[PDB]
């Protein structure tokens, strides 16, 4: 694309907004920046040469623009943006800018859960093959910071929001791993509108990889041209259970005994299948992809044991920012004693009801905090306590912890009411676990 001479407005600063500023400056185009926040992240890094407007959107700038680059963190349906759209002004995001320039194939991954594990796993499979790979998007480097002539493959985690502003993605392999209720605060036409944003990922993809166990991951149409599938008991890529052992299979052929993996648990096994299906479709050698599966240890904040001491496991699953992710932590969970489960934050208008089925018996205590702490306590009030903050909840539960217990932060909610991001929430949990979980 050629931006020379265009009046470009970037909405949203932070690292990804900065990447957009830098992208245009390097092409001899000076954009203007606006952000509804008064002191947005990264403001001190914005050169004085770049005009900016903070604390609100500026409709004089937006209606004057030739191109608007919208952060995924701003609603596309914001009345200032719908006005610019109605007037015919082009609106894109950073992923669109990236797709227009990229000179290597792109593997594109979205889903309500699993998407960072699967992105990182395919990145590791590529490295194991000696491929020069750029991994990022919605995690790691903003995609524009990955752009490099020497890159041979890009692996991008994409959110529903990024996909809404992307039109030129033609992925060598794309997947929606699953769709479960999330981001209802941003999708006023509910589950089908959220799904529709994700289904954009398959448009012009060479191979589509779908979840055979989740119908919502399947395009609304495909004909003589089907997607590759992964699943538990069915799929092109699927699991084979043998006594107590599990295998990854591809069309009936065993390819890996999961004992070789460092990741455990069924949903990691289906993540491994999805990653293998994407790697295969991207042309990576099967054997090096399987080697990567054996060496991968998981991400921080993903069901991460931050302390096992004095007979108690303290588990940081702060990456669980929706109900489906906490379900995946609870379903089949083995605890010898009491489970002390921390839930709380901004639930984004989610129905928390699906969690209730995991919370029966005499061996569960709930400690519920943040914006939606009361709604969470209401799942089972007789075993619940509510506090304002996670630290209060930790200090309340710790004296009650006995050998055999588990303390699990798997909060089912965004952290953004009280924290910068779920990493900060996990790091704080870890520090407090280490304080409270030894003498
Ligand atoms: O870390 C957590 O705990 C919660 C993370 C949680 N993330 C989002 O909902 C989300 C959705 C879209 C984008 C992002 C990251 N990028 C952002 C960029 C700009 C903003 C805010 C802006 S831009 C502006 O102009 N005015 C704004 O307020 C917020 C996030 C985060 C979630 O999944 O619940
Ligand atoms: O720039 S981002 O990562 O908010
Ligand atoms: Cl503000
Ligand atoms: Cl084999
Ligand atoms: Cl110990
Ligand atoms: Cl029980």
């Amino acid at each position: 694309a050629d931006y020379q001479g265009k009046n470009v407005v970037i909405i949203g600063l932070g690292l990804t907004g900065l990447s957009c500023v830098d992208f245009f400056l390097a092409r001899g185009v000076t954009p203007r920046v606006m952000d509804t926040r008064m002191t947005p992240p990264g403001l001190d890094k914005l050169p004085e040469a770049v005009e900016r407007h903070t604390g609100s959107l500026n409709d004089e700038w937006l209606m004057a623009a030739d191109l608007i680059v919208a952060s995924p963190g701003i609603a596309l349906a914001h009345p200032s943006l719908s006005a610019a759209a109605d007037a015919g002004i082009e609106i894109v995001g950073d992923i669109e800018l990236f797709c227009r320039e990229a000179q290597a194939p792109i593997v594109a991954i979205t889903g309500s859960n699993g998407k960072s594990t699967v992105t990182t796993l395919v990145g590791e499979m590529a490295k194991a093959a000696g491929v020069n790979v750029g991994v990022g998007g919605n995690i790691g480097l903003p995609a524009l910071m990955l752009l490099d002539d020497e890159c041979e493959l890009y692996v991008l985690e994409l959110s529903s929001f990024q996909l809404e502003t992307t039109s030129s993605l033609q992925a060598v392999a794309a997947t929606i791993l699953n769709v479960t209720e999330d981001h209802m605060d941003r999708y006023p036409f509910g589950l089908q509108q959220y799904r529709a944003a994700k289904l954009r990922i398959y448009e012009n993809a060479k191979v589509c990889v779908v979840n055979a166990d989740d119908a919502l991951t399947m395009p609304i149409r495909g004909a003589d041209e089907r997607c590759v599938s992964f699943g538990v008991n069915m799929g092109d890529y699927h699991l084979n259970h043998q006594q107590g052992e599990t295998w990854l299979r591809v069309k009936g052929e065993k390819v890996l005994n999961v004992k070789e993996m460092k990741l455990s648990g069924q949903h990691n096994y289906t993540n491994a299948l999805a990653a293998l299906a994407l790697a295969d479709a991207a042309g990576l050698p099967r054997a090096s992809s399987l080697k990567a599966l054996t060496t991968f240890t998981g991400l921080p904040h993903r069901f991460e044991v931050v302390l096992e001491h004095n007979g108690v496991r303290w588990i940081n699953d702060s990456k669980a920012t929706n109900v489906g992710s906490t379900e995946a932590a609870l379903n089949g969970l083995h605890v010898d004693g009491t489970l002390h489960l921390l839930l709380g934050g901004d639930g984004k208008s989610a129905d928390f009801s699906p969690l209730a089925r995991y919370l029966n018996g005499d061996n569960v205590r709930l400690y519920c905090f943040g914006r939606d702490g009361a709604q969470l306590a209401a799942l089972r009030p007789e075993v619940a306590e509510q506090t304002e903050t996670m630290e209060q909840a930790m200090r309340l539960l710790a004296p009650r912890v006995q050998p055999g217990d588990m303390v699990l932060l798997s909060p089912a909610c965004a952290s953004l009411d009280q924290f910068k991001n779920f990493e900060q929430r996990g790091n704080e949990f870890a520090r407090l676990a280490k304080e409270l979980g030894s003498h």
